Parts: structure tokens; sequence; C-alpha cells
């Protein structure tokens, strides 16, 4: 690439894997969102919460793809694997699955940051700190707050959480 | 399902496959869009044209998933296979691949309409006619117009088409 | 903590100490501010300068406490020790005490950044760079400018500096 | 002091102690506020209620410090002792601790008013009646109302009180 | 310096050299800009593109000089060497010279970031990441896009690129 | 040049030297401006006065370069020599250096006007009278006024001049 500079092949490949992980998370949120809109589940606020996250994760993938081109690497796409479950249980179980998925994604982002540090790629490190790491910390904190309230109301409480916290 | 009425299992399954086909098309458009934004390709208008289509195809998938729930069927997700190519060639070759992909998607929509006719599901037939069939005819006509102009300008002509038609 | 990730106990404890150091600085600025409003001191602009800083330091403490919760650590409060002096002298002596206090606070922030680097906590490092390190550099530069002007006018000059620089 | 008039040393010293008591209360409210924002507590409305009170108590301290200077006394600061607890329990227990703290602060304000009466300092007496005594009565009434409602809903009820009264 | 803290002499000197390199780049862009406005060259959009960059590079130098003073170092100026060429050829050759100049400047910025990392100067590292590194990546990507389009249109194509891309 | 008319090679060369002299003056003003913003100098109004002049001198150079192209001559750049001093002393000494620099630049402009008169180039003569000669007379008068006031206040007076005249 005529523009490539200080951009390792190791980081280029890890960026492509992180795009895939964000698309996988977005797809899982799409499945969560539509599950909560089933007529036999019907928790609109829960469905909306996860659909918004499907958009956020997709946007995270697209920003990584732009970064790949901006640094001269080559975007390479892999299959987006289907989500881990077809049915997601009650709100608390779904929210627990989302928290585990975000902590996994956060660890992948931290791993890429450590790789960028090891390869002395400060532009990558700033990119992740500026657009990913605090977004993950804030989202994971929000999910932890929601789980604490779902445990507090534990059913009628699940209905009230969807109505009064979500929305 | 307490709400299910006049909704065959055959149509429910075909709806799930059509969701997957729309996500596959959206993913291919995502790859096309970022390929045209590579610094060694750099045709902004072409990249934008395909990124807009990635959004449209995804929206088509989401509308089908809502229809699935509205009729009482169960959304089931499968892997989204990676696009057929990693590199898409010049604008004309990419546009030819997009036209073939849309004609394939159109035939899948027509096949589902024929299935809905055979199963006497007028709500499905109206859904497809109202939100899918004319959108496909109009898009396929637009791509045919663009291919004719890309052949007309065939390089400097490719640059001028991106500047003056797309943009 | 269900949300804790990549957050060392060493950083958690240092965050609590840095909260205390910011509250100590805020309290010292509260004392400076009211000393300059005594009828036998009466330098309104000097009092205002330090009262604004009491607010800024408190805000710095509160932002650290939010960060502690956002990462899953536990806020632990210690006594806020009273300021080092009960009377602060003329403007130049007070400003010299403030500069020394800010350089001390800056070194504590730099020490926490070095700890975050050693523990590979990029979210902490970004947090400090984004909300603390440049604020300290800019404030310390401003205090150095003010000290140079207080030395330049050195009394009538002290009155004129309060009137014409503070303001 | 060139301005001092009808201002006893006994009142000057009691004003300094009351400043400290207000800062102690403000600090306790800061700790209460952040405890309720922990991810494993997560009662936003409760955290907000106490953070607002941390501001009010601090403002009460600052108004007393201004009064000290306005009458010619000398502000003297003491350490702000850390709050009585590191963890504050459920909403009702926290609110009970706040009520006890406000009744203690109210008694200190009443004691200072009695001292001002004994020393025939009507300006002090008006100051306290105008800016402190009714604020305390109204706040203590509000906390009593909240405790009655927390007992009424006694858990799901605690969640509903945070959602519907606090927010 | 009364304000200097955690600011190495090595970084102070490298900051002064980087100021000079930015002024050298600004001067080269001034020469490029006026060359394209010669009556026998006359590519207004090309001249404007480079004149805008002369301003950006100068601004980068001035921001570094402010940083030098903010950290307590001493600005030291050296001659601004004249640009490498007096005549810059066709648009593509000029754009190739600009890309090489920006990659050189980017490497100097990356070298200073590595020096700041080695000396544990996080304020310097944040300064560069926040105001220089992504600006360079984005500019270098833009120049790569422009070179690809100049090669695509390669004369009449050069005229059309100035008219339809620049503009 | 197809456009050149009544434009001597002697004037073309003198225009290039005058561009260089304006850039040299602009660079000296850049150094003056940042010296007065050092924390151990800290005369904001003085720094601003000289930074504004760095812009004006640069603009004078750019207008000459446009004139060179408008008449068909060829811009040729030389190194911009570093300023005569690294440190500029008190305000009066700096202002005396600026006055000497402007009188030198004014004499160079007058010399070019005399050359244009000798070569019967009225377009050059009008250009200089319209955009340079009165600007120099007015600036030199302003600097003389400022020096008289700096001598009048001669330290506290230097502070007051920066506060009340500059700013």
């Amino acid at each position: 690439s005529q523009i490539r500079q200080n951009y390792s092949t190791e980081v280029e490949a890890a960026v492509n894997r992180l795009v895939n992980l964000h698309l996988r998370a977005s797809y899982t949120y799409l499945s969560l969102g539509f599950f909560f809109d089933r007529d036999d589940v019907a928790l609109e606020g829960v469905g909306h919460f996860f659909r918004e996250l499907a958009e956020e994760k997709r946007e995270g993938a697209e920003r990584l793809l732009e970064f790949q081109n901006d640094r001269g690497g080559r975007a390479l796409f892999q299959d987006v694997q289907k989500p881990s479950q077809d049915e997601w249980g009650k709100t608390q179980e779904a929210m627990e699955a989302a928290l585990a998925m975000e902590k996994n994604l956060n660890q992948a982002l931290l791993d890429l940051h450590a790789l960028g540090s090891a390869r002395a790629d400060p532009h990558l490190c700033d990119f992740l700190e500026s657009h990913y790491l605090d977004k993950e910390v804030k989202l994971i904190k929000k999910m932890g707050n929601h789980l604490t309230n779902l445990r507090r109301v534990a059913s009628l409480g699940e209905y009230l959480f969807e109505r009064l916290t979500l929305k």
C-alpha cells in the first residue's frame, strides 16, 4: 500500500477478526431483539434495548473497517456465525448472556490494544481508547446495573422493570 | 402460537431463509462498499452506492423478521455466509455482480410469493408486493441503466461515471 | 464485581487515594478563597480565583469516584485533612503554595498513569490523559504566568494585579 | 477586626464548628450517593437524592464561612472526618442514617441559635432562622415522609420507590 | 522553569526539531501552491489544495510551540530550509512529493511519540495522538486516494481531476 | 511567459527577495510572540501584538507571490533565516527590535519602488503604494507611539502597559 506506515500485519489481521466479533455480537443482539418481540414474550423495552445494541455493534464493526482502509490494510470478511441460542429465556438470563458477550468483546479490544502497544502503534491505541474502550466500560456498567435491578424485582417484577427502567 | 392463523410452516421456513438471503446480500454490499474505499481503488461514489444498499438489504431482512413475529412464526437465524469475492474488480464488474445478486434475491422473493399463492396466504402475498417486489424491479432497472452507462464510457470513463452519475 | 475486568486492586486503591488528594486540594482552595475575602485582606479577584479551583478539584474527585464505580472498584473515603496553613500571606505566597500543591497533585496523577501502564490498563490511562493531565499542565502554566506577573508588579502592584488580571 | 461588632468569641468558635459539621454531612452524602451508584446497588434515584444533599450541606458550610468573614471572625478549618460507614445498606437504612444526621445537624443549629440569644446577637439569630432552621425542618419532614413510604412498600417495593418517588 | 515537570530535555529538543519540520512542510506547500497558480500551469484546485496544507502545517508548528511553553521548555528556532524543488511537475508528481513529505513528517511524529513513551511522558503522548497522528493518517489516506484517481485519469484527465475532484 | 509585459527581470528578482524579507520578518514575529508567552515572561498582550504581526508579514509575502505570478515572473524561494535573537528582553527592547525590522523592510519596499520607477513599471509602483507603503508608515508610527509610552511608564509600568494599551 502506498499509504501504509507503522501498520503491522499482525494488527491488520487482528482488526479483521475484531470486525467479525463485532458483527457476531450485532447478530446476537438482532436475535435477542426479535425474541423479545415474540407475542409469547412481548417485552417491548427489552426488545428495543437489544435492537439498539445490534446497531451499536454493527457501527463498531464499520468503524474498524474504515480504520483498516485508513491504515492501508485489507478488509477480509469471514462468515458471521449464528448466535449461541435460538431462544433467550427471561430478561435476566438474556441480560446475563449480553454481559458475558460484552466482556468477551471488551477482552478482545483490550487484547488488540496490548498488541498495538507491543508493536508501537500509537494510532491504533488512540483509536481503540477513543472509540471502543470507554464505550465498553460504560455499557458493561449499565448491564450490571440492570442485572442488579432485575434481581431486585425477582413475573410481575420483570414486567415492571421493562415498563419503568427500559421505557 | 395464540395468534397464528393461515400461516403455513412452509412459509414460516421460507421466510427464515429469505431473511438469511437478505443478510447475505447486505454483507456482500458491505464488502463492496469498503473495497471501493480502499486507497488503491478510491471511487467514493461507488463505495457509497453499495453501502446504501447494504443498509437497504438489512432493512429488508429486519422487515421479514417483524413479519415472522407478526404472523406467529419463529425467527431462526443461520450463519451469514461471507461474500463470494474478497476483491470486486472495476466498477462494471462489481455492478454486474450486484445485478446478479439482486436477480437472485428477486427470484427468491418471487418463489416465496408463489408459495404464498399456493398456500392461499394473501397477507404474505400483499406483504411481498407492497415492500419487496417493486423495490427489486426498480433497483434492477437502475443497475441495468448504470451498466449501460459504464459500458458507454469504457480508465477515465470509470472516473467520470463515478463523478457524474454516482455523485 | 460482575462488571470488573482488567482492573487491578493496586489501581483501585490508588484511585481512592487520588480522590482523597483531590478533596484535600479542594479544601485548601476553600481556605485560600475565604482568606482573601477577609476584610483585612480583601482581594476579591484572588478569592474568586481560588474558590473556582476548590470547585474544579472537587469535580476531579467526583469524576474519579464515578470511574471507580464504572470499573467495579469500591469507593473508600478517608478523612480530608485540614489545609497546611490557616493564613496564606500575600497573593504571591498564596499562589506559590497553590503551584506547589498542583505540582504535587500532578505527580500523583502521573504516578497513577505509570501504574496503569505497568498493569496494562489502557482505559485508566485514557481516562487520566483525557480529563486530568492536560488540565494540570494548563493550570500549572497559568499559575506560573501569574507568579511572573506578581513578581513583575512587586503593595500597590498587588492591588493592580488583582484588579487587572484577576478581574 | 475593624468591622467586628457585637460578635462574641464564643459564637465565632461555634460558627467554625458548625462549618465543620456541615462539611462532615456533605461528605457523608457524597459517600451515600456513590454507594447507591455501585453496579451491585444501582438505585439511581437514591444516589441522586443524596448527591443533591451533599451539595446543599456544602453550600450551608460556605454560607457560614461568608458569615464568619462578614462579622469579622476568622475561619479556622479542621479535618473533615470520614463518614460513619463505608457501606450504607438498603434504601431505608441509608435514609434512617440521613435522618439521624440531619436531626444532629439541626440540634447543632438550634444550639448555636440559643448561644446567639444568650449573647444577644440578633444578626446571628436572623441568619440562622432565614437560611438554616426552616430548611432543616422541611428536609427532616421530607425524610420522614420517605421513610414512611419505604416502610409501606417493604425487594420489589424498594425498586418501585426509587422509580416512582425518587424519579 | 517553575512549571516544568516530567518534561525531558530530550523531548524538549525533539519538539523544537518537529516545529522546524512542520515549518519546512508548510513552506514546501506554499511553493507547491504558487507553482500551480502560474499562468503556464493554471490548475486552481491543485493550487488551493496545497495552499490549504501550507496553513495546516503552519498551525501544527504553532501548536507545538504552545506545547513547548506549556511544559516549560524553550522554543528555539532554526532556519526554514527552502523546498526541495523550484518546479513541481504535473499534478501526479506534485502529489507524490506531498505524500512522501507527509510520510516523513508522520514518521517524525511517531518517533517523538516513541521517545515520549520511553521517557514516560503521557501528556506528550496524548498531545500527539489527539492533534497529530490521526490527522496524518487521514491526510495520507486522502493523498493516496487522489493519486489513484490521478493514475486512473492519465492531459485532459489531469484537467478533469482538478475540475471534478479538487473543486 | 505568454502574459509577461513591461516586467523587468530586475524587478522579478527583487520581488523574490522581498518575499523572503517578509517571511523573515514573519518568522521573527513568531519568535517574539512565543517568547512573550513563556511562563517566565508572561505578557499576553505583547505576545498577541507580535503574533498578529507574524500573520501580517506572511500575508505581505503571499501577496507579493501572487503579484509575481500575475506579472509572469517566477517565484523562487530561499531559506527563511532564523531570527536574530533567541530571547527578546523586556517589552521595550523587543519593540525596539521590531521597529528596526520594520524600518528595514520599509526601506526594501522603497528601494523596490525606486527600481519600478527607474524601469517605468507603474503597475508595480501602484501595487506597492496601495498595499505596502502606507501600511508600513502606519505600523512604524504605532510602534513609535508604543515606545514613547513604554519609556513613559519605565517593572510595574511594563505590566500596566501590557494591560492598558495592548489589551
